[PDB]
């Protein structure tokens, strides 16, 4: 009875020294993320809708050209919703779909459904169609060295259907792509043949962005079970801001300060935290001020703020992963 799984709980990163903190910091470009990854979300795409549908195909698109081996799938499913079933997809990215390990970053790409009020359109740019650029700007910026990989462990990215609610929040509506995912990853066996671990015993970390873009985001450590990882990233701030590889940044107005945050925000982690996965929740409190209006959108974000967070998001990545 192999004690694999308790693997993520010895865990090191391997740290990497200011030469290797300087060319990664060279290696994002948040122009090119802007312009490719990001633009082409910045358009409606509620669940079921035409828009959901591009975005679906650009996020695709964009890892397949890449020449690290991902390999994608639509988790494709039916769900009763205020406006009775309707058709659902998330989006998975793995690299090493057998790997028995797998450090796991996501977010959700559907944007909240919202009738179009005085003209203007609802886009979610911060909510989230930033941390799907970022994703995508990840999996570009480390991808000769995502490449390397082709310590049984490895990447995985999910982009989570239906996140928002179809009206306002409530348990039945709402985190539609993640109770849905959750639940078959439980029930997966995990790696293929094995007796009784699960794809969710294989997760080691569930790293959730929601709501990046606005200036000034402060993330406090929600949980004690990766309270360990969240120090790593605010390691990872300090030195690469005192190596001057950040932009507008300071140590007082820094995104990881030592704070927690006792009580519950629902977002897609909630069902992969209810069956035991550790998660690194990377959501701003308070949330931008923006949230859930017309003005989330590209004119309101904060280049440099996502380009920093770029920098230590590929940095933690790439220590976790030891390369
Ligand atoms: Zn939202």
């Amino acid at each position: 009875a192999s004690a694999w799984p308790e693997e993520k709980n010895y865990h090191q990163p391997a740290i990497l020294n200011s030469s290797a903190l300087r060319q990664i910091a060279e290696g994002t470009s948040i122009s090119e993320m802007w312009q490719n990854d990001l633009q082409p979300l910045l358009i409606e795409r509620y669940p079921g809708s035409p828009g959901s549908y591009a975005a679906r195909q650009h996020i695709m698109q964009r890892i397949q050209r890449l020449q690290a081996d991902w390999v994608l799938e639509i988790d494709t499913f039916l769900s009763q919703t205020p406006y009775g079933y309707r058709s659902f997809s998330n989006i998975i990215s793995t690299l090493n779909p057998t790997a028995k390990r797998h450090l796991v970053l996501a977010c959700h790409y559907d944007s909240k459904y919202f009738s179009h009020w005085n003209n203007r359109v609802f886009v979610g740019a911060t909510d989230s169609a930033v941390p799907c650029a970022m994703m995508l700007e990840l999996a570009r910026a480390l991808d000769k060295k995502l490449l390397s990989l082709k310590p049984d462990l490895s990447l995985q990215l999910i982009f989570f259907d239906g996140q928002e609610a179809f009206l306002h929040w409530s348990p039945q509506d709402s985190l539609y792509g993640s109770r849905h995912l959750a639940a078959k990853m439980a029930s997966t066996p995990h790696p293929p043949g094995a007796r009784g671990t699960s794809q969710l015993h294989g997760m080691d970390l569930l790293v959730l962005l929601d709501l990046i873009g606005a200036p000034n985001p402060t993330f406090p450590n929600f949980f004690p079970n990766s309270a360990r990882w969240f120090e790593r990233l605010q390691a990872i701030e300090h030195e690469l801001h005192e190596l001057g590889l950040l932009k507008d940044h300071s140590l007082e107005g820094r995104y990881f300060q030592n704070y927690s945050y006792g009580g519950v925000i629902q977002d897609d982690h909630i069902p992969f935290l209810r069956r035991g996965v550790p998660v690194l929740h990377l959501i701003p409190s308070p949330f931008p001020e923006v949230w859930h209006t017309m003005d989330d959108n590209e004119e309101n974000l904060d280049e440099s703020t996502i380009d920093n967070l770029n920098k230590i998001l590929q940095v933690f990545v790439l220590e976790y992963l030891h390369l």
